[PDB]
């Protein structure tokens, strides 16, 4: 199982609590993503360019509507039309992860976990940290600039 749900728990009610800072097609061009940040993460990126301990960032991963020939349906706004939520990806930063949590599974101090829409760990063979690791300069977040831009443009 890619990620570490033993350490990175499912953040209950994130969609009602966290700040929704972006919606975008994923770069794979087959899924739609919505991005969320908890208060510590939002305050961190209002102050600087690194998330403080306690920061949690979430990407909801949506399967798009497709016709019977597999063609993805898009709006005139260019965003894929949502069929249903497929997965909930979680990054959580701590400066004191327990020794049982192997460093090679983390991107710096970010732990990863992938959940299904019902909050159960979702089977996968992804190497989360390995793909996020080369983005150290932007705190291992692909959506870094969208988060920075959002919290600069909105009040706490
Ligand atoms: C490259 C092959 C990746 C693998 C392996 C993992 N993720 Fe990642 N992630 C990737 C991209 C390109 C993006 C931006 C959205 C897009 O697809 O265009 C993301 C984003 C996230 C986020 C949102 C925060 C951010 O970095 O922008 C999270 C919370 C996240 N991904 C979690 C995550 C998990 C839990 C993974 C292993 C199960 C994982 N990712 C692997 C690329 C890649």
């Amino acid at each position: 199982m890619g990620g570490n749900p033993e350490f990175v728990k499912f953040p209950e009610k994130y969609e009602q609590i966290f700040t929704h800072y972006d919606t975008a097609n994923r770069a794979n061009q087959t899924q739609l993503a919505k991005f969320y940040a908890n208060e510590i993460a939002a305050e961190s990126y209002k102050k600087g360019e690194e998330a403080a301990p306690g920061s949690i960032v979430i990407m909801e991963i949506y399967a798009p509507k497709k016709d019977a020939e597999g063609k993805i349906q898009s709006g005139e706004d260019g965003l894929f039309v949502i069929d249903k939520l497929a997965a909930i990806a979680v990054m959580e930063k701590r400066n004191d992860w327990g020794s049982a949590f192997k460093a090679d599974d983390r991107s710096g101090n970010w732990g990863f976990a992938l959940y299904d829409p019902e909050g159960k760990a979702k089977d996968n063979d992804l190497t989360c940290a390995q793909c996020h690791n080369p983005l150290q300069k932007q705190d291992n977040l692909f959506s870094f600039q969208k988060l920075v831009d959002y919290v600069k443009a909105h009040k706490l």
